[PDB]
């Protein structure tokens, strides 16, 4: 049923490599409508990382913008993939979480790796109870505590938060941050990765689950991709091109989803692993 499992390790890698090359050229950057994203340059974290118009989220007089995309792959859950909000854009980020009543937010990045700036903190830390954006101005959005827990072994923090948008009811939202996943890289422990997938699957919600990391593309797509393929496994619909298509569909919805061969590999390894295939052979990069 899954011909990739019968391939020799060398052939698996080779196969993932030429699959990925094909997936990379699938989308032509210069041929996509990036209109709203380009009008919000000042809220974009990176110059080259832009949200596709056709799937932009929130959907398009004041329009909140988060450089995000709706990722609907016909599963129990739909997802929002976006960058980490820049300061000027946090009010829009927070507002959206409240407006769209998003129950879960997953963050796959640290604020800084080494001292490279990756993200902007939008939750109270020790020992604050309240954070406001922008906090000088009149109509401002508040983020207060609701409690937190830290799983030191899995490098996963859970932060229950409350967002207070002026003129609107409180909105509680749970963020889960994983800090054992370096930009352009792979999860530092299978168990962390699995906990994340488990947290997504076990979430009851009628709103998209929002997933971001710095640019909201590499780790972001890897995680969403892995969730999808597992789902296909549980529904006994696993096919030889399952991983490939899931990633292809993701790249179509948000340019760049899954940045590195290594990340692509993680998705396959999640699949192979759940089918009781031995991973050691290829995990060795």
């Amino acid at each position: 049923s899954f011909p990739m499992a019968q391939l020799s390790t060398r052939a698996q890698y080779s196969r993932m490599q030429r699959e990925f090359v094909q997936l990379q050229r699938q989308e032509n950057p210069r041929n996509i409508n990036f209109t709203t994203s380009l009008k919000n340059r000042h809220k974009n974290r990176y110059l080259d990382i832009l949200a596709n118009e056709e799937t932009i989220y929130p959907p398009v007089g004041r329009y909140p913008y988060i450089n995000g995309n709706l990722i609907d792959l016909d599963l129990p859950h739909t997802f929002v993939a976006c960058q980490a909000p820049v300061p000027q854009g946090v009010p829009d980020f927070l507002e959206t979480l409240s407006e769209k009543k998003v129950d879960l937010v997953v963050m796959l990045t640290k604020l800084r790796e080494g001292g490279v700036l990756k993200a902007e903190r939008y939750w109270p830390e020790e020992e604050e109870d309240s954070l406001s954006f922008p906090e000088s101005g009149h109509d401002a959005i508040k983020v207060t505590r609701d409690s937190y827990e830290v799983d030191a072994e899995l490098d996963i923090v859970r932060r229950p938060l409350v967002i207070h948008v002026p003129g609107k009811p409180m909105h509680r939202v749970l963020q889960v941050q994983y800090v054992g996943w370096p930009d352009h890289g792979v999860p530092e422990s299978a168990a962390s990765f699995d906990e994340l997938l488990s947290v997504i699957k076990n979430c009851v919600t009628t709103s998209p689950i929002l997933v971001h990391c710095s640019a909201g593309i590499g780790r972001t797509g890897t995680l969403i991709g892995a969730y999808a393929a597992l789902l296909h496994i549980e529904r006994g619909i696993l096919t030889d091109s399952t991983v490939y298509s899931i990633v292809a569909a993701m790249k179509q919805k948000r340019f760049g989803m899954v940045q590195r061969l290594e990340q692509y590999a993680v998705i396959y390894m999640t699949v192979l692993g759940r089918l009781g295939v031995d991973i050691s052979g290829l995990v060795s990069t």
